[PDB]
């Protein structure tokens, strides 16, 4: 019996997470979500009356941004510049994989969002899984001081075939590690024990080598406001393994070699 904005609001930070991971750019992902929100609030589109509000919101997002090549609402079409880019970086297979692995939708829910049948969503997920698993092994630095968490993420990274070259508990340890060897990927806690950001002393060096960084946090919603500079790739602790596979898969898709 809640009104429209109340039905939408709790899901907005997480659809920003999805959009950022899918597009590889914080500003772009945030913008696409803002447009969908404003369109709904203005009555230009309407949530499906039966689907859960979360599923319905993602369906609207897909109608606006991701339906090129498809009465039925459609925003972008194949000829648009943004649509051409999205067809290359964000194919339907990758959408299906992120909806399930990153966002935790069931395959049936993902099918509603993509407007396809169950068999098709399974095919799409399988395609993306093969592509992600085929990513080249790289060297990974972890910056995390909580020991169980550090060990958990090392295990998940190793399970994906990557090589963890160090685990730093402090900003200084991270700088020592990077001085010895530049990694191809960094997973960094947003807040160490001293209250500092683990990435701070290596951010510049990593930036010049375009090394992707995934931020680790217990409260991802705080970094998913869309109102200031925030991470593009995020993972929540405690870890759900498929979300780590998805975040790493996207980071290395957008920023391979490093």
């Amino acid at each position: 019996e809640m009104h429209l904005l109340a039905r939408l609001a709790p899901h907005l930070p997480y659809i920003r997470r999805y959009a950022r991971a899918l597009t590889g750019d914080q500003a772009t992902g945030d913008h696409y979500v803002r447009v969908a929100l404003e369109a709904l609030a203005a009555g230009e589109l309407v949530l499906d009356a039966n689907l859960s509000p979360r599923v319905a919101l993602y369906r609207v997002f897909h109608a606006i941004w991701l339906s090129s090549g498809a009465g039925h609402d459609q925003g972008l079409h194949a000829g648009d510049d943004a649509a051409q880019r999205l067809m290359r970086i964000a194919p339907r297979s990758r959408q299906a994989f992120l909806l399930t692995a990153l966002e935790g939708f069931t395959p049936t829910e993902a099918a509603q969002i993509l407007d396809c049948d169950f068999g098709e969503v399974e095919r799409l997920i399988g395609d993306a899984q093969a592509e992600i698993d085929a990513e080249l092994a790289t060297e990974v630095l972890i910056i995390e001081d909580e020991p169980v968490i550090a060990a958990d993420i090392e295990a998940l990274v190793r399970e994906l075939g990557h090589d963890v070259t160090d685990i730093a508990a402090t900003r200084g340890e991270a700088l020592e590690a990077v001085t010895r060897r530049t990694p191809g990927l960094v997973l960094a806690d947003i807040q160490l024990a001293d209250g500092s950001s683990g990435i701070d002393a290596v951010k510049d060096i990593l930036g010049r080598m375009d090394v992707p960084v995934i931020f680790i946090t217990a409260f991802p919603e705080r970094l998913l406001t869309g109102e200031r500079p925030e991470p593009t790739f995020l993972i929540t602790k405690p870890f759900q393994p498929e979300t780590v596979k998805a975040a790493i898969g996207q980071a290395l898709f957008f920023h391979p070699r490093r």
